């Protein structure tokens, strides 16, 4: 996954929230990174577009199950991390948009 | 600077990566860049590798006094970039690996 064009790495969420808010970009542009916060778990940080908020970027804890596994919510886990990435840009099931564009 | 060899510009933090990660670059291969997420600041970014992680990048900050000078660390200061890459070239000094190779 080091090698993975979506995965940042270990960034912080300033940083991600840097590398997204750009208007020229689509909404659901993405990235995936290391939670600052919660050991063990990664985030997805997807920017989206509110007529009154604008361009914001919003944050998913994506949890990785003991087994092995990976979840954001309990209607789907997926073996691997791409698994999740393929799922979400098919469908957004919860987030604010599908997966479009992994950040530039 | 807009012609020098190992000056990418303004390209993005993603896209130099893609240019580092590649077989056929020794571990110390490296670009500088403008700073995506720092305005005024610059980024030597560095491949290197492990056996655990393989290969994978190191960004490093550079910072430009107001004095005209620019630094990594408070160990030594440096007049310009080409001044920072010759240094760095004979001493790692704090990075993970001297610089050995620019980004073809």
């Amino acid at each position: 996954i080091q090698a993975e064009e979506w995965y940042f790495g270990k960034i912080t969420r300033r940083e991600s929230e840097r590398l997204l808010l750009n208007a020229e970009n689509p909404r659901g542009t993405f990235l995936v990174r290391e939670s600052e916060t919660t050991k063990g778990a990664y985030c997805l940080s997807v920017s989206d577009f509110d007529n009154a908020k604008g361009l914001n970027v919003k944050h998913y804890k994506i949890r990785k199950l003991d087994s092995g596994g990976f979840y954001i919510t309990s209607r789907t886990q997926f073996n691997s991390l791409q698994q999740l990435v393929a799922y979400y840009s098919k469908h957004a099931d919860g987030l604010c948009h599908r997966l479009t564009t992994v950040c530039p």
